[PDB]
């Protein structure tokens, strides 16, 4: 027999003594060592003193998992470890000053998400994400990518959606101060104001142009007639403007970054465009520079702080 | 010669090749390995591939240090490493469900500070503090204690002040939402309202009683005459009420925790009192329980969320 440590966060360690003739599963249940599933593996002499991840099956581990990951779903740790086995094998090159991801397992949506996070002001709340994102920016993004997949209930290889992924991440971020007030003008119903906070204050679906959002966009009223919705006030470090993919021109110096999607829900591919001294198309490990850019844009990010309209 | 890594955060590693005949100082300047000062030590065969801390002497390291520690003082890392050499030797026992510190090097002010942090809602901003505090709550508080000393410009062994220490820590915490409005009534000058935000909104010096703060305390007006200051509105997860040490009775169930100071500035000692099912005096590694408590109290912490006065 040998002494090991079990954990859910690699910080709070629990001592265990295991029988070398039984599998780690019969004793601990699902068990992982350095991201490898050892549930059906019998203890080995070379395992002594090492640290093993396990599913939170007692209340002490559940609280530790909740404190570290900010979720109560007990299967989260297993989803995280399963994804991590693959993401450790991905490559995370520095492209145009940012940590990207070499293409693998249909991971283009994760790369453009990661590239985007490095260009907007966003702080994560869960300790696990705080630690994984700091390492991700340093070029070791395996844990961060595996966490994203676990939080989004996606498995490695699944085609992903950036806007939906950013939505999950934003929920685990500090957007407390963010505020948005909108006005819908229906010349039959009048003016109807709304106020949004948190993630609803930074995400909008329907138009890519922040400026058109301020001038006014045509959207059906609650009565069904065509009305006009325009931005009254915004208080945020950034705004995410999304719309179904359609040909769209990205003007240099008028946005921060954007996501391009080519394909459909069974097969497609994301590319990332960022406005630096010139437009740069970051395509995983590939990089292309252009004076102008046009393509099927689906998300556009803009920097903000405080905006108040002038419309009466 | 050998290959090593230099760092300021143990995450961003920089490869180096060192001559085994020169000291790490002549090549890197101040150098630390696992918290030990190796500046005057010549490289050894057993050092190959290991990670060394160095002072940020180029702009790449300076930015990394700033991102990790949220300070631009270049000597911070040296102060942190010097303190860490000692705090690694301290003991961090679990007392009354909290991570305390066995007494050493006049560290009572650090223990009551640490005990207090585990009982109030507070999130740190610097990655270094986020990581060290999470480990501190797990019983490995050496790095967290060493960071406190570095941030407060205190060395191991120096007598410390809890209120001043909490002030430094609060600056590196998210108190954005915190707000306090006060009213001073001088029957000669009238009503004069003030609004405080951030750390000024949670800390007050002059009285230990939050309730007396709401009823009104006698404090000189700006004109010099005696006036009355009372709490108009508070928006915070907690408030810290401090006053010069004086005999004071701590009533069970009417506060969260408090600091007791016995002595003076050349020699003294802190004790921590917390209100659980009964009053508990946590004295480093020592623990005492009592139905009632009285002593030279100097800080008292209370839980809050939203308070609006009723005074006209
Ligand atoms: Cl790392
Ligand atoms: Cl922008
Ligand atoms: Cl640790
Ligand atoms: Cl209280
Ligand atoms: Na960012
Ligand atoms: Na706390
Ligand atoms: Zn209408
Ligand atoms: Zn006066």
């Amino acid at each position: 027999t040998i002494k090991v440590f079990t954990t859910v966060d690699n910080i709070n360690l629990h001592t265990q003594v295991v029988d070398m003739s039984m599998t780690y599963g019969q004793q601990f249940g699902p068990t992982y060592l350095d991201g490898a599933d050892v549930t059906k593996i019998k203890p080995h002499n070379s395992h002594e003193g090492k640290t093993f991840y396990v599913l939170p099956n007692d209340d002490t581990l559940r609280v530790e998992a909740f404190e570290y990951y900010h979720t109560t779903d007990p299967s989260f740790l297993g989803r995280y470890m399963s994804a991590l086995n693959h993401t450790k094998k991905w490559k995370y090159p520095q492209v145009n000053g940012l940590t990207s991801i070499k293409w693998a397992d249909n991971n283009s949506y994760l790369a453009t998400a990661l590239l985007t996070l490095q260009q907007i002001e966003l702080k994560f709340n869960p300790p696990a994400l705080q630690d994984a994102y700091y390492r991700a920016r340093a070029g070791e993004a395996a844990n961060f990518c595996a966490l994203i997949l676990a939080y989004c209930n996606k498995t490695v290889g699944e085609l992903g959606d950036v806007r939906e992924t950013m939505s999950y991440l934003f929920q685990h971020a500090n957007l407390d101060s963010c505020k948005r007030v909108l006005n819908v003008v229906c010349d039959t119903c009048g003016q109807q104001q709304t106020t949004l906070k948190g993630v609803e204050a930074v995400m909008y679906m329907g138009t890519l142009s922040y400026e058109q959002f301020k001038k006014g966009v045509q959207i059906p009223c609650t009565c069904g007639r065509q009305a006009t919705k325009y931005l009254v006030q915004q208080e945020s470090p950034f705004v995410m403007m999304s719309a179904p993919p359609a040909q769209y021109e990205l003007k240099h110096g008028t946005f921060t970054c954007a996501s391009e999607y080519t394909g459909n829900y069974q097969c497609g591919h994301y590319k990332h465009i960022t406005s630096k001294e010139t437009l740069y198309c970051i395509d995983g490990a590939l990089l292309t520079k252009s004076s102008e850019y046009k393509g099927p844009i689906t998300d556009v990010f803009y920097k903000e702080n405080s905006y108040t309209t002038t419309i009466k």
